[PDB]
């Protein structure tokens, strides 16, 4: 209750009921994917990105990217030298 936000409560309220259930199902098979979804939300809110939440449409799209992200790659901002 209240606006305490221990650690995961702050991000738990930034999700959808239907989307939350989906994340639980995927985590059962691939926890790595579900871990990135929960960590991604906290990353955006903790950083500054707080203009939208994660719905069933967003969670499915991000989940697909999460699995694809782990495909032997580590270049994002270090490609200018």
């Amino acid at each position: 209750g209240e606006n305490s936000a221990p650690v995961g409560a702050a991000i738990a309220n930034f999700l959808e009921p239907q989307a939350l259930e989906r994340l639980s199902r995927v985590a059962l098979v691939r926890r790595d994917r579900a871990q990135a979804v929960e960590t991604y939300l906290k990353k955006l809110i903790a950083t500054n990105n707080v203009t939208h939440k994660i719905t069933e449409a967003e969670i499915v799209s991000i989940l697909n990217g999460i699995a694809k992200q782990q495909n032997s790659q580590n270049n994002s901002k270090i490609i200018f030298e």
